[PDB]
RNA sequence: GGGGGUGUUUACCAGGUCAGGUCCGAAAGGAAGCAGCCAAGGCACUUCC
């Protein structure tokens, strides 16, 4: 369950804004994402790292559930 | 080494363009700019000098 699938699914607009800023490797293997990338991703989608962490946390909560069925 | 070609590779660290998103502005409109692509670089093969 990659960030892409998570993207399939008015604040939601900002969630996308943030995923459309990652690379295909990022969208595919989220963990590789750390400070540096975050800095690029947020600033790329006019967001703050927190928003990214926010989304990143969201996705996590999401993936987790998936890995339970 | 240089020119040409082919395959491959490359998050950000003063190339270009800029979906999405952001910023400034009452507006009209300005600004920066991620991914992408183009470009460019790296690893080679080929061909010419």
């Amino acid at each position: 369950f990659d960030l892409n699938d998570f993207l399939e699914q008015k604040v939601l607009v900002r969630m996308e804004a943030i995923i459309n800023s990652m690379t295909m490797k990022e969208r595919a293997k989220p963990e590789i994402i750390k400070g540096s990338r975050k800095r690029r991703i947020a600033a790329g989608s006019g967001m703050q790292v927190q928003d990214v962490n926010r989304l990143l946390k969201q996705f996590d909560d999401m993936q987790r559930m998936m890995k339970k069925m």
